[PDB]
């Protein structure tokens, strides 16, 4: 039989989240292979060339292959262990209890040696379900990995487009700028204007331009960052990271059903496992308190002489059945097995604080996109009236019906407008980079 | 004999925080159950529901079980271990020394055995008091995650909190921003406006209405952390969290004697403990420069054919005094020594670094408050002269006496005053929380075991 | 023989960065102690405080000695192990095979007891293998632990001397905006101003002086830091940390050769040992693919009677050769060393992720720094720029027909132009500390 508790996965409700019933979702279809909905070659490059070089997924691989190495070594302990032996004792000296004479004594063995728990409680199944319960949480840890190193390549890959976007946008404003710092020159020199105008138009210029190098080395830290997820050194990036636009999806997206997200979760998968393995253990430890049947054997040869090894006079056969019963050492089993109780009742609870932070995760997630959805309806507002005030003010400045800080506030607000519009189109894309993290999306 | 070192608490001085005598401070008292002097029936709640609930909270206390159970194994071997065993030796073949003839060969032995380890030098007394004290480290720990998981429930509450305020304040300033951009265009449709002022205004209300969701978004996000903190799911949170105003203590913070901020924290009594533990970890190595003494029993039955065993004809004792020692592996008992004096060392130095932690930490908090609040102050002037500035700039424009720019900057000042305020606020809530983690407040003595 | 692969170190190629090619920058020769190009006496003594005083570098010099004292014991593995032992057995019952009467039964024995594995396979001299790679792991997480604390020091020190010189550019933009606030009252009190520029003046004046409070909370925030790092109490630092100026270098940084960064940065070395004491163990599985021979024995004395023990007719030897092998259960050995392979793979491929992530670190560091000279040029026009407008603001504000609103704008932009320059000096100072913290520098070799 095999004693001790016999697991059975909890009874976890699905997740629910109310907010994916609108419209920005489509609950009909999930896509697996989520990225590829951006549309975007150079990012379906990317995560190809992770997925082979990542230097962390080759350790979870490993590590898998490690599990599954101590499972197989564990599987073995279900059947006879027959090992080889050639040995031998030889002395001189007193035989207590036979003489007190000092006799020389000789002793020769060779064959085989057997060692067999005959598994009559089942500690030894229950040693290999618990192995087989953490080769299935690595394979789940593996699995999760990938989820993870996906989110981070894509999410880093809108990083990087994110600094270019607002490098172009910091550029572009740097030459507004610049066309109206000339401008007051050029209104100073010719007697209609002020020294006054062209500090400020320096020093606003000079503020623009500042952000350009930040900006700058944003990027190139996303494009390190990119390399090394690729396992790629910095300067052998094989793709070409030129900018392009930050990708967009305008479909709803297809999320499936919400109620999914807690069974395609890798890591909730490895928690789970782990629960598995530790409830088996239990098991384990329940078996010592039952008594251990074990049966050794020999089979070769045994003389006195040897010179007789190998001879059918030396043949030998010999058979050790034994039963062993913790008895008044009943104790230190029970003390056992109350820690066993207590690694599984750890390994529940944290079962169960993985699923509370993967639903915090995907609700976060969902909350965050309809927000960052709408947070971008009113800065596009903002930027367009943002330019047309700018234009608008730069006509009156040069006609002189505005004073020059009528015209240097419309164009900090113009830059300060289209940079946040920038940074608001990136949280986007993290953010739909986010659902598909919570949703446990893009394992193999 | 119970060789090693005797283990002594380290003379540790106490803590000496000059800026607590000041008048934010009241040391002579200290509320254990500090968060309620928020006077926060909402937030108490919160709390008492977390400690029931938080699950992380769990994970400790199955870990003290854990520590408690290896702890009751190796008390045991301070007895004798006496198990019991049935068993044989069937074969056929020679018998070296007695015959070289193939002859068949048969033994039986049923009964107990003993096994004790006479602790003469104490090297098993020196391994209890290391479990025990790895018990007790356990206990501290699972106070220490209390005191976590008060401070980070305290503190994600402020989090809400501030961000309904900040929200608050973003659509009281973006209804003054809406009355404004009206005004730009009741003058324009006049003929004595401009649209470059209807452009501006309308920029303006379209930043401050970006401001909503962003500050909504965060209010959720603490809503979520909450409930994983409750132990809830995030759509199963039963606690009316709609907006109220952040918490407040307006009497003298009630902080104790500083003095006492070593003793009372639970992470620099669980480093303590695994110092202790480590100390005795030396003495057990140190037991075995000596020599081992034992004694082993056999009580049963021993016989040459199975049929006989249980007779009288069949009893059988035996006792097997032995002593053992390392002789010329020395060596590497010497080796282990180091090993575990190295490893003392280490939970000694790791000690003083968690000291020094928890003074930084208190450091941080005390000074932090004191500049929150002189910090306040000005943002409360600020924000008083910035809504008298706006409201007169709107007087202005609508009599024709100030352009339009005059009443925007106006608008924003006023907007970044109140909202810099209200974070001003959120920081000084976040600070108390800061000075009562680093105090050590908030955690429930264990009953312990006897 | 000694079997398993014979470990080789990894043939890495040496890192490359091009811009090192570069003005700010001297590839001629690396300054080992880097933080003292600042010419910063207090900076040094920081330094060499926290070497004597901080309690995680004990705590790794700990796990060091502890490393080696394991690898001591396993050494011992190689050579016969001898110990002594006195034993008796006395007891009544049968003596199978030899008679069924119930007999009284005494031994004693006294003497030395020997155990020795022959290292025929080379099991124990790849233990003893990886041993010796595990304990220079542990040095080289020490040494990558002092790398990482002076940087965590200088880079603290920095932050406390940005705080400081805020609080400084703060302090001096209030008095410049005091007095243009009392200028506004003045001007209105004349009827010629206007309640609504004090007003504006008066919200102007509280923001700059909100802002010092938080300047001097980071500031004693940095010095407590500072005081841990160096294993102090935060009331107990011994050295004066008042207010001075940023540190700067002005020479090209002496970075040696950038290619030369693998071999000096000891988290690398830390790594590469720990997949040479991977390598090793995979040997150990190997050796139980063969045969184990051991010899044990025992020299002493062996007696029915007590009282023969220690003469020369109770003297007594035996030796005990034996040898052993898996035969059907190499499945087992077998499956061992597919783990032990697989642990091997894993620490490859974390070696190697360690490269990468200091190709990273260090092209980062080179890229940062080369873009925050540049910012900083920038931001000196803008301060430049800033401080002549406010001043001409002033002027033509007093000139009596113009809105305090340039004013009050040309005094906000100076004060955040200032602002943020002493911020991007800060960076630059920060910069510095993490090309040198990519470089491996901050470690003596013996
Ligand atoms: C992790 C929670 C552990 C609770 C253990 C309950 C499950 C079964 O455990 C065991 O199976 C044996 C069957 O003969 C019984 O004799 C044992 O005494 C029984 O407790
Ligand atoms: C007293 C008899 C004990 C059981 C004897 C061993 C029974 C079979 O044992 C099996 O032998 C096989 C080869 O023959 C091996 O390959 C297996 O590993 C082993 O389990
Ligand atoms: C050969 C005798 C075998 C008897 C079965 C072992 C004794 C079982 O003892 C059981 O152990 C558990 C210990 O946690 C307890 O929960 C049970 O109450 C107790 O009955
Ligand atoms: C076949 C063996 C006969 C001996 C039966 C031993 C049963 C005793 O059992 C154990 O002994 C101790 C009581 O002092 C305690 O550790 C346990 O509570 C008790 O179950
Ligand atoms: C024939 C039985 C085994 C031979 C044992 C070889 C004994 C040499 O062995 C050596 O003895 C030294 C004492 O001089 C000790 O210091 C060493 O630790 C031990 O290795
Ligand atoms: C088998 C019985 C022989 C027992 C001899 C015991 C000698 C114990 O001697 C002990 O040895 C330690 C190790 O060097 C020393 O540190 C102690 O000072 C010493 O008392
Ligand atoms: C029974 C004891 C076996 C001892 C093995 C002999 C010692 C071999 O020692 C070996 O020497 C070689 C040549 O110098 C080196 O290449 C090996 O790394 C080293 O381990
Ligand atoms: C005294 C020598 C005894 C002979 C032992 C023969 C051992 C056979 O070794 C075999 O190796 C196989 C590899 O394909 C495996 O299937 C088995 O684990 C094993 O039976
Ligand atoms: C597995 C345990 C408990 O279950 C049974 O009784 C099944 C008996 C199948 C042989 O029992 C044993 O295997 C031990 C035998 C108990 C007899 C007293
Ligand atoms: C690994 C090899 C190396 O040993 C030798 O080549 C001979 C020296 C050993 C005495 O060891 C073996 O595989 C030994 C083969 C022995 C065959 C009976
Ligand atoms: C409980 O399942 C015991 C297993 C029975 C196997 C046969 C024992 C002779
Ligand atoms: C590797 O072949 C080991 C050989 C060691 C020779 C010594 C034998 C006693
Ligand atoms: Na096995
Ligand atoms: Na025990
Ligand atoms: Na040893």
């Amino acid at each position: 039989c095999t004693v001790g508790p016999d697991y059975r996965t909890p009874d976890t409700a699905a997740a629910k989240i109310d907010a994916t019933a609108s419209k920005p979702y489509d609950r009909s279809r999930f896509e697996s292979l989520w990225w590829k909905q951006f549309d975007d070659p150079t990012l379906n490059q990317l995560v190809e060339q992770s997925l082979s070089g990542n230097r962390d997924l080759r350790v979870a691989f490993a590590r898998l292959r490690a599990a599954r190495a101590l499972r197989d070594d564990v599987a073995n302990d279900r059947f006879p262990v027959v090992t080889s032996r050639a040995s031998a004792d030889i002395g001189k000296g007193q035989q207590p209890g036979v003489t007190e004479d000092r006799v020389n004594s000789e002793r020769y063995d060779l064959g085989l040696d057997s060692a067999w728990e005959l598994d009559l409680f089942g500690r030894i199944r229950r040693q290999l379900e618990s192995s087989d319960a953490l080769s299935e949480a690595a394979e789940a840890d593996l699995q999760q990995l990938q989820v993870s190193l996906i989110a981070e390549l894509v999410d880093a890959y809108g990083q990087l487009r994110g600094a270019q976007l607002r490098e172009k946008i910091a550029l572009s404003n740097l030459e507004n700028q610049k066309e109206s710092r000339q401008l007051t020159e050029q209104l100073r020199d010719a007697g209609v204007g002020a020294e006054l105008d062209v500090l400020r138009a320096d020093a606003r210029l000079a503020a623009t331009a500042a952000s350009v190098p930040q900006l700058q080395a944003e990027a190139e830290r996303a494009r390190h960052r990119i390399a090394t997820l690729l396992g790629q050194r910095p300067e052998e990036l094989t793709v070409d990271l030129s900018p392009r636009d930050l990708p967009a999806i305008t479909k709803a997206l297809p999320i499936g059903d919400p109620g999914e997200l807690l069974r395609r979760r890798p890591d909730i998968r490895a928690a789970e496992r782990r629960l598995a393995a530790s409830t088996a253990d239990v098991g384990v430890a329940t078996a010592d308190l039952f008594p251990r049947v074990s049966l050794s054997g020999f089979l070769g040869f045994t003389a006195g002489r040897g010179s007789q090894i190998g001879s059918s006079a030396a043949r030998a056969w010999s058979v050790g059945p034994s039963i062993s019963w913790a008895a008044f050492d009943l104790g230190s089993v029970r003390a056992r097995l109350r820690g066993a109780k207590a690694d599984a009742d750890a390994a529940l609870a944290s079962y169960e604080q993985q699923v509370l932070l993967a639903l915090e995760e995907s609700a976060n997630a969902f909350s965050d996109y309809g927000k960052r959805q709408e947070r971008l309806v009113s800065l596009v507002r903002q930027s367009e009236a943002s330019r047309a005030a700018a234009q608008q003010a730069a006509i009156r400045y040069r006609e002189g019906t505005t004073d020059f800080l009528v015209l240097l506030d419309a164009e900090r607000e113009q830059l300060s407008a289209e940079d946040a519009q920038a940074q608001a189109e990136v949280e986007l894309y993290r953010g739909i980079v986010a659902i598909y993290r919570s949703l446990g999306g893009g394992w193999q």
